[PDB]
């Protein structure tokens, strides 16, 4: 059957939600407004996102669909999945609103700014890499992995949400075609380092500064990597720099578990053809207490062909309605 909905005004809008969701209290805005709610069916605290202006234009409509499609695909312990999706619309003609329901998450990893033991750093990073092994196995690159994108409960069980530039890979930061899923492995590098030391690894002021800080730690590109650069003016720029050598990570990460340091040298690599993958990082000696290769699962492959399509508003909208309708909860 259809649920019983109830209406009520908050965030200057009249929210219409199933009666199972109780006690809606706003928790932010700017895409759509979220409310914290109590789900009476499951006993869970949940976030209900009402999308704003979901079909106002073609870009709104396509993005509306891209969000719903993605969330529907993610079925993993360490990745934010979709608990429910609804509209008060009773047919496609009157379909103009969309609500997304996800697990209400406690802190993010910024909140865990204030220092972590090695065992706990292992546990947090291992969960990110497990989540990332899944995500990447479906051909999805997160692209903006950072502490504010990583939610943890009380027990520090970690989920990745949301698929600053302090954690962005330098090839993603610089518009370099030469990239890979391991752009996310760079972000994990910067995150693990900060968990280890208590400070941001590369707190640049602009993109130049950032790059300068990066190259100071990892070294200026060496001939092998220079050969992978097709722009001459890019190549000239790079070799016009004052040449920096690769610093020893042991002397940046003082007293850190030596396996953590070794691992950080494998992530914080400028050439992404050489950067360690999530799958490989899970097998690093450093996660010995948490690694189990028959419980680090992969994804069904994710169809993104829709991204190349030039469709009308109404067709992105019907396409979204189909995804709403066919949704089966966990």
């Amino acid at each position: 059957e259809r649920p019983t909905f109830y209406r009520q005004e908050l965030n200057k809008t009249i929210w219409e939600v199933p009666e199972r969701y109780q006690n809606l209290s706003p928790v932010g805005s700017g895409y759509g407004s979220v409310c914290a709610a109590f789900d009476t069916k499951t006993g869970l605290r949940v976030a209900v996102k009402k999308l704003s202006r979901p079909f106002q234009s073609i870009i709104h409509a396509k993005r509306t669909y891209r969000e719903l499609r993605l969330l529907k695909h993610m079925k993993h312990e360490n990745v934010i999945g979709l608990l429910d999706v609804f509209t008060p619309a009773r047919s496609l003609e009157e379909f103009n609103d969309v609500y997304l329901v996800t697990h209400l998450m406690g802190a993010d990893l910024n909140n865990i700014v204030k220092k972590l033991t090695d065992d706990h750093v292992q546990f947090l990073i291992y969960q990110i890499l497990r989540g990332l092994k899944y995500i990447h196995s479906a051909d999805i690159i997160h692209r903006d992995l950072k502490p504010s994108n990583l939610a943890v409960n009380e027990d520090c069980e970690l989920k990745i949400l949301d698929f600053t530039r302090w954690y962005r890979a330098p090839e993603i930061m610089l518009n370099w075609m030469h990239y890979n899923q391991t752009v996310d492995i760079w972000s994990v590098g910067c995150i693990m380092a900060e968990l280890l030391t208590g400070r941001t690894l590369f707190p640049g002021t602009d993109h130049i500064d950032q790059l300068k800080l990066i190259l100071r730690l990892v070294g200026t590109p060496g001939a092998e990597l220079l050969k992978k650069i097709s722009s001459e003016s890019a190549r000239n720029y790079i070799q016009s720099l004052t040449q920096m050598p690769k610093m020893n990570f042991a002397n940046v990460f003082i007293g850190a578990n030596p396996l953590a340091v070794d691992l950080l040298e494998k992530m914080l690599v400028l050439d992404s053809d050489k950067r360690i993958t999530a799958a490989q990082a899970l097998a690093h000696a450093y996660f010995a207490q948490y690694h189990d290769p028959d419980d680090e699962p992969v994804a069904d492959p994710y169809d993104q062909s829709f991204e190349s399509r030039d469709l009308l508003i109404d067709e992105w909208k019907s396409l979204t309605y189909d995804e709403v309708i066919s949704f089966v909860p966990p």
